[PDB]
């Protein structure tokens, strides 16, 4: 069962935003180099498959230069029962978009703690104002959390609206999406790219966006870019059917 935490999540009284529940989010990612350094996040779609952003993996092509960490919440002091699995290949999203496939070495086994996330259906719009969830171990800019699961929850803002002078200033694309509060304070960041921004629909958790780019972190009138993975439905089945 995708999308259904065993251990149900909690919302806030990443910059900002507060320390998730621990494994609340049991299909959050860490991306990290063949030598043990955090520096992206992904989301487990299924037990092989982990979805991240391309510029994740923009220093290497090789597979082995990748290991990713499951179900944990500390960052450093890695629990016990953390998944540590190998990549077997890499797989860019073919027309330059900031997503990308990572196929495990080795399935990940499914626990309480280790989940993967529902995917959308195809070309899915997140509307405007829906109050969604980001995570990740990113930069938290003096806001508390360092080194432990953070998130956030986020509304979405339409690409009509984000693309407007006072905000984006047409830089946004079809295939993304725009989140986040215009006041500042709370975002996404440095550390939290490739990582999933997840809305709840019915029963459970799907994967709308990737953590892509932003001008800057958290400030005013300044929403995060996510990739919109319902965009991206379609050309992922093939990948996993063909693979
Ligand atoms: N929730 C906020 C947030 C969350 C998580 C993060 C981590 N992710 C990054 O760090 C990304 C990495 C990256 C690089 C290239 C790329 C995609 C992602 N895509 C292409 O290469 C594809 C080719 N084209 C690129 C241009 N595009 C037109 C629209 C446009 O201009 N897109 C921008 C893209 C990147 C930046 C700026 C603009 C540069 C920097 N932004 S930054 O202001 O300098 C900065 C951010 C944070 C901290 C600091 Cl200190 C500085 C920026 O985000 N890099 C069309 C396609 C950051 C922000």
């Amino acid at each position: 069962d995708c999308g259904k935490p065993q251990v149900e999540p909690k919302k806030c009284p990443v910059v900002g935003g507060c320390v998730a529940h621990p494994h609340s989010w049991p299909w959050q990612v860490s991306l990290r180099t063949r030598f043990g350094m955090h520096f992206c996040g992904g989301t487990l779609i299924s037990p092989e498959w982990v979805l991240t952003a391309a510029h994740c993996l923009e220093k290497s092509p090789r597979p082995s230069s990748y290991k990713v960490i499951l179900g944990a919440h500390q960052e450093v002091n890695l629990e016990p029962h953390v998944q540590e699995i190998e990549v077997s290949r890499l797989f860019l999203e073919p027309t330059r978009k900031d997503i990308a496939l990572l196929k495990l070495s080795s399935p990940a086994v499914i626990t309480d703690k280790v989940i993967p996330a529902c995917l959308p259906s195809p070309n899915y719009v997140v509307a405007d104002r829906t109050e969604c969830f980001i995570t990740g171990w990113g930069e938290t800019q003096g806001t508390f959390g360092a080194g432990l699961l953070k998130e956030a929850q986020l509304p979405v803002i339409e690409n009509k609206v984000c693309n407007r002078y006072e905000f984006l200033n047409g830089r946004v694309q079809s295939t993304e999406l725009c989140a986040g509060h215009l006041a500042g304070g709370t975002d996404s960041c440095q550390g939290d790219a490739g990582g999933p921004l997840v809305c709840f629909e019915k029963d459970k958790y799907i994967l709308q966006g990737v953590t892509s780019w932003g001008l800057g972190c958290a400030r005013p009138n300044k929403p995060g870019v996510y990739v919109r993975v319902s965009r991206f439905v379609t050309w992922i089945e093939g990948v996993m059917r063909n693979n």
